[PDB]
């Protein structure tokens, strides 16, 4: 079995082997990748996103979200406040202001140490979740808006046609802005890639262990349980390293730079947050080998989690018995 400790992989392609993005992903899954949950690639050297980044400060934040946490700084949940909208310039200069700006520090692991002690006690504003591309048009090779479609995917494996569409988002960040702990709608793929500006760290648990989160999730989130049996697809709740070592779960950490894509895998828990000023792009992805996880996928029904357009036709086809159900939670 390959990489039986389930250790993140970083992937070094060549130029010829960047062509091909579908026959790539199951390169990775062939050396074991996907037991991780997350894998890096760093482009080969001759490719580029897109020339510069020198024209995109009036792209509209429509509503920036200020990131509002409760809890104590290992154990907590964080809440959306809705703010005005600001373009991307207005935002860089608002990362950078004092309020906001990263600390002094000396390495990745020092500001680690900073993140887990002192989030809490602010609370910064995540530009998230923007409908938008930043690649070229020109350029053909690892393109987050032309790869296949999920909707495609599910045609090619299973036979039908589904409506839907799904489309590439961005996200401006800055110094403490947070991902809760989440895998992905329907336990898809996802590609993210970071453009421009200061490093995105994060955490992630082996598929295989996936249940051990979510049972240690429950056991600190005695409330939200009550009320959703799949209250982390409400992407609220946040738990460190600390706490994950103190009760035993298995998991890994990486720090992703400019000009670096991450993977997620099927069931792949993640989590982080965003060192300074930063930009990164991400969309949803299937394989063949996503069906059987679609098919097992739980579904938030509580009324929390957002409705997604393109989800109704993947629970409709993949999970008819829980469609009624769901439909009622959106
Ligand atoms: C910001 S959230 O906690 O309300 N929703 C999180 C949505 N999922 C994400 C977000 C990131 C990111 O921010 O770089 C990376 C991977 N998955
Ligand atoms: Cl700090
Ligand atoms: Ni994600
Ligand atoms: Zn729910």
């Amino acid at each position: 079995a390959q990489n039986p400790n389930c250790n993140i992989m970083i992937f070094h392609p060549t130029k010829e082997e960047f062509n091909d993005f579908d026959k790539y992903i199951a390169y990775m899954e062939s050396q074991g990748a996907h037991r991780a949950g997350l894998a890096k690639i760093i482009p080969p050297k001759e490719w580029k996103a897109r020339e510069t980044y020198d024209n995109i400060s009036e792209i509209l934040i429509a509503t920036p979200l200020q990131q509002v946490a409760s809890g104590r700084a290992g154990v907590f949940t964080q809440y959306h406040k809705k703010k005005k909208a600001m373009t991307v310039g207005e935002y860089r200069h608002l990362a950078n202001s004092k309020k906001y700006q990263t600390p002094p520090h000396q390495n990745f692991e020092d500001l680690e140490r900073k993140y887990w002690k002192n989030r809490i006690y602010n609370s910064p504003i995540y530009g998230a979740d923007i409908s938008g591309s930043l690649f070229d048009e020109n350029t053909k090779q690892w393109n987050l808006g032309h790869l296949g479609t999920i909707q495609d995917l599910l045609e090619k494996e299973c036979g039908v046609v589904i409506e839907g569409v799904n489309t590439p988002y961005l996200y401006f960040g800055m110094w403490k802005t947070t991902f809760a702990w989440h895998t992905e709608d329907m336990d898809l793929y996802s590609i993210n890639y970071l453009h421009l500006g200061e490093p995105k760290t994060w955490y992630v648990v082996p598929p295989e262990h996936g249940q051990r989160l979510e049972r240690l999730a429950r056991e600190l989130f005695p409330g939200s349980s009550r009320g959703c049996g799949a209250f982390l697809r409400h992407k609220v709740a946040l738990i460190s390293p600390t706490v994950l070592k103190e009760n035993g779960i298995p998991f890994n950490r990486i720090t992703q730079e400019a000009g670096e894509f991450m993977v997620t895998f099927p069931y792949g828990y993640h989590a982080g947050f965003n060192h300074g000023f930063n930009c990164a792009e991400a969309i949803n992805f299937a394989t063949p080998r996503w069906i059987d996880y679609g098919k097992m996928a739980s579904q938030c029904s509580c009324g929390e989690a957002r409705v997604t357009f393109s989800m109704d036709a993947f629970v409709r086809i993949l999970q008819p018995e829980r469609y009624d159900l769901w439909k009622r939670g959106q």
